[PDB]
């Protein structure tokens, strides 16, 4: 039993909810909250920038330290970082960009991250301001992580319609 409240459950263990990640991060204070990254961790819009935003920049100022240690993530890749006032920890994850011309492919490896967490808080990657379908995103994440994974979609519309059309 965790306190996520509210969700559809899609499966086995993926559940969805039209949400506010951030709103839903200051209600829950999850283990884990997952970042839509990019590879500098340059944290700019969409729910990266209202996550570092919630954090009085200071998820953005930690990011530019493990920028200048470790370098670019990679396309599909990530790290743990603190959650600060959000979660216990964030989990920076890259999917693939494609208003950046980045192959579609890699979502499955940027989902594969989430199976070494037991229970998440999360977007849909690659959606939104990175320019995949949502639907497919949604298909790939239930195909793809084994954990717990709790998926908050800020838009109401596409909500509905991941629903719907989910088989
Ligand atoms: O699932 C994510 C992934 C792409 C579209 C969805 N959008 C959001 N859902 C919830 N809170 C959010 N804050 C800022 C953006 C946002
Ligand atoms: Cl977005």
């Amino acid at each position: 039993v965790n306190s996520f409240s509210g969700y559809l459950k899609l499966t086995d263990n993926v559940y969805i909810k039209n949400a506010d990640i951030v709103e839903e991060a200051k209600k829950v204070k999850p283990t884990v909250v997952v970042n839509a990254a990019n590879v500098y961790l340059k944290h700019g819009g969409g729910v990266a920038g209202a996550l570092n935003k919630a954090t009085n920049n200071a998820m953005q100022v930690e990011s530019d330290d493990y920028i200048a240690t470790n370098g670019p993530l990679k396309v599909g890749g990530s790290c743990v970082l603190s959650g600060h006032n959000l979660a216990k920890h964030c989990l920076h994850v890259v999917g693939p960009n494609v208003n950046k011309g980045e192959d579609i492919q890699l979502l499955k490896s940027a989902y594969e991250n989430f199976n070494q967490h037991e229970v998440l808080l999360a977007p849909l990657l690659s959606a939104g301001i990175f320019g995949a379908d949502p639907i497919h995103s949604l298909r790939v994440c239930v195909d793809t992580v084994r954990t717990n994974v709790y998926l908050a979609v800020f838009d109401k519309n596409l909500y509905d319609k991941l629903v719907s059309s989910f088989l």
